């Protein structure tokens, strides 16, 4: 069984693309380097089919609204 | 009033632009629906992010998003 779903920190990246933030920005908040969140957001990415961070970005907002935490 | 409509100040294809843009569309793919020039979308983008006051495609299609609900 795959981590097929999200992470905590996959979940908080969801948030954190939906505010606009820069990967460098992110990594300011959540204390990584640049290129580790450069990674995370390919995965992320990946993981849900999409090809651009302006997709994960609607894809949070709609989550957001649709289920609420 | 605080009632205005949030897309004041918007011409008619600067909101198509953004309605486009929440799809997660590449510039490309709103040239063609458009029937405009790639590189016209792009100045277009920059005029109307210009116009939200914001700096990135995320915060606009994010934007436009939430308008939606």
């Amino acid at each position: 069984d795959p981590l097929s779903g999200l992470t905590d920190q996959e979940r908080t990246l969801l948030g954190l693309l939906s505010e606009g933030l820069t990967n460098k920005q992110i990594a300011d908040r959540m204390f990584l380097a640049e290129k580790t969140v450069k990674n995370y957001v390919s995965r992320l990415l990946a993981k849900l089919g999409m090809e651009r961070r302006t997709q994960a970005a609607v894809f949070a907002t709609e989550l957001k609204r649709s289920r609420p935490p």
